[PDB]
This record gives structure tokens, C-alpha cells and sequence, in this order.
């Protein structure tokens, strides 16, 4: 019939509406979202909104009332799911990556495969960088059945737009049950620093000030061309006996090399910290994949409103039920 979700209490423009989005298109169930963004002082949906709207809308034949800026109300009512080539440009004002993650999971049961190319901003603090998207999730969503290979083309370093990601996709022969639990040993732990236009003696502070906290196995530090930046990215990547997990932090003007990289020494430490495999971030991406599976499990040490969000609206959609099982200081996400 037509499901109604609030968009008021948040996420109405962003995490509900990218995951409505997708379950739209794969179950063929019309929605609508009402107060989108209403108590914001540019309140309803922007134009970074809009473009996921349109990108869903380009890969289904949809039919929409209330796509335009500032609008509180969307209804969106999705055609059939097709695959091609796709392009999208969303511009300085969102995420290449935010634009991928509406629309893939669509085209895992599309009628043939599919090339998205989306640009825009692609090293953003509030999205998945292409890296953990190639690096993280893509081994994961692999294991469940579902096959995609993302590459960057050029960064665009938040604020500014010009970064290009692109992704391959095939749709899904068969699922396949995931279940993730403990960490495991340690592989290894590699730390990257990502620079445009930004000087060299910054990316030799932040490799040393990760070094001064773990020991790292690979150190890779990549001098991008001027026009990219300017921007700057630290990263780490923890690869462990039952998954790889990845931590950034993006650079911004007036914070020092030495407290970037701090921030990133602390965020990998609360990893750490747990026994979990699934860090903070990957634990939201992995629900609605699982879910379309109709099985899996994995725990994280503290469940996030993204994931809750992503729980709430898949049930919606869907008639999985998630459960959680919070066993000391980690909660076990699983579907009935
Ligand atoms: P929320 O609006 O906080 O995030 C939206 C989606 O972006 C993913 N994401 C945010 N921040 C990160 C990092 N640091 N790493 C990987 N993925 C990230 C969230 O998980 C949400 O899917
Ligand atoms: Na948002």
C-alpha cells in the first residue's frame, strides 16, 4: 500500500531517506516521508538530498511528488529496478559515496549489471570513504553473495567538489549467511596519510604520531596533484584473522597535524578496546544487506543511532526482525 515514515526526528533528508530509498525500489513499496528536516534553519529537502532522489528515480522509472528544494514531503513510487551506466553528480554539497549507497543496493537485483559513476565530495567526515567501501565493506557484502567493486577515480576533498568514484556491480545469483563475532589476532595495522596541496612535513607528523601509539607494519603516505586539494586524510587499517576494519580522520583548517592524528590514535584505541570484529560505522552498513539476505549476525561494541535507524526502517519494508543481545559490553545484532 504506502508506507509513511516521520522525518522529523531526524535522518528524514539522509540516513532514513537513503535507506527507504533502496527497499523502495528492491520490494516495489511505495513511501512517503513527511517533516523532512523540519526543524532546520535551511529546513526540508536540499539539493544533496535531491540528487539521491533523482539518482533512485533514474534507476527505477519512479514517479515522485514533492522532489524540489526546501520540500517537507516526498512520495515516491517506484518502477522496476534496471541496470546500465550510470552517471550522478551531487556536487561540493554531498558524498559521491552517500549517492552509491542509495542506489546499489537496487542494482543487486537489477536485471543486468551496472556502472555507477557518481561526482562530488568524496572525502567527507560523515560518509564512507571509497577506500572503506573497497577495503571493509565489499569483502563482507562478497561473503553474503553480493558482488561490487568500487574504485576512486579523483578526490575532491570536503568542502569542495571534483572527486569521482565509481562502482561495477553484478546482481545477486545466491545469498549466503554471514555471521561475525570475535576480532581475532591481529594481522596487521597500516596507517596512510593522504595529501593535496597540503605540505609534506604534515603527513611526516601524523605517520610519527600514529607510530607513537601502534606499531605499524606498512606506512604509506601519497602526495595527490594540487587541483585535488587542497586536503589531507589520515587513515588506518586493522586487519585481523576474521575481518579488515579501516579509521580516518579528515584534516581541516585550524587543527593542528598532531591532533588529527590524535583524534584517529583514539577512535582506533576504543576498537580496540572491544573484542568485536564489526567497528562502530561498518555495523550500520551491514543491515540492510543482511537483512535482504534474510539472515546474519555480527556484534560491535556500541550499537549507533545509524544502525537503529537502519533496523527500524528495513522493518518497515521488510518482514525480517533484528535482534540484539547485549553479552558483555558488546551487543550481538542478529536476524530472527
Ligand atoms: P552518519 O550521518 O554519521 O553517517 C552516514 C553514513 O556514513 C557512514 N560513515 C560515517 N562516518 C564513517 C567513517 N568514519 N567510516 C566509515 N563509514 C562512515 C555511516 O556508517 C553511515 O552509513
Ligand atoms: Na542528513
Amino acid at each position: 500500500r504506502m508506507i509513511a515514515l516521520d522525518g522529523a526526528q531526524g535522518e528524514g533528508g539522509g540516513q532514513i531517506l537513503r535507506s527507504a530509498l533502496s527497499l523502495s525500489m528492491i520490494t516495489g513499496q511505495p513511501f512517503t516521508i513527511t517533516s523532512i528536516r523540519a526543524g532546520r534553519a535551511k529546513p526540508g529537502l536540499l539539493r544533496q538530498h535531491l540528487t539521491a532522489v533523482k539518482a533512485a528515480t533514474e534507476i527505477c522509472g519512479a514517479t515522485v511528488e514533492g522532489a524540489e528544494l526546501g520540500s517537507q514531503r516526498l512520495l515516491f513510487r517506484p518502477g522496476t529496478v534496471r541496470g546500465g551506466d550510470y552517471r550522478f553528480a551531487i556536487g561540493s554539497a554531498g558524498s559521491c559515496t552517500l549517492v552509491l549507497q542509495t542506489v546499489l543496493p537496487a542494482l543487486w537485483f537489477a536485471d543486468g549489471p551496472s556502472r555507477v559513476e557518481v561526482s562530488g565530495g568524496t572525502d567527507n567526515p560523515s560518509a564512507p570513504p571509497a577506500d572503506f567501501i573497497r577495503r571493509v565493506l565489499e569483502p563482507l557484502l562478497a561473503k553474503i553473495g553480493i558482488h561490487q567493486q568500487t574504485t576512486l577515480l579523483r578526490h575532491g576533498f570536503y568542502p569542495a567538489g571534483g572527486g569521482v568514484v565509481a562502482t561495477e556491480v553484478s546482481p545477486v545469483a545466491s545469498f549466503n549467511t554471514l555471521q561475525l563475532g570475535e576480532r581475532g589476532n591481529i594481522v596487521q595495522m597500516r596507517g596512510e596519510v593522504l595529501l593535496a596541496g597540503v605540505p609534506r612535513h604534515v603527513a611526516e607528523r601524523e605517520i610519527a604520531t600514529l607510530a607513537g601509539s601502534f606499531s605499524l607494519h606498512e606506512q604509506n603516505i601519497h602526495n595527490l596533484p594540487r587541483d585535488q586539494g587542497p586536503g589531507n586524510t589520515v587513515s588506518l587499517e586493522v586487519e585481523s584473522e576474521n575481518i579488515t576494519e579501516r579509521f580516518f580522520v579528515v584534516g581541516e583548517k585550524r587543527v593542528s597535524a598532531e591532533v588529527v592524528a590524535a583524534q584517529l590514535v583514539k577512535e582506533v584505541k576504543r576498537y580496540l578496546a572491544s573484542t568485536a570484529a564489526v567497528g562502530e560505522y561498518l555495523a550500520d552498513q551491514l543491515v540492510l544487506p543482511m537483512a535482504l539476505a534474510g539472515a546474519g549476525e555480527f556484534t560491535v561494541a556500541h550499537p549507533s543511532c545509524h544502525l537503529l535507524t537502519n533496523i527500524a526502517v528495513v522493518e518497515r519494508f521488510l518482514p525480517v526482525r533484528f535482534s540484539l543481545i547485549e553479552t558483555d559490553g558488546v551487543t550481538r545484532v542478529s536476524i530472527e
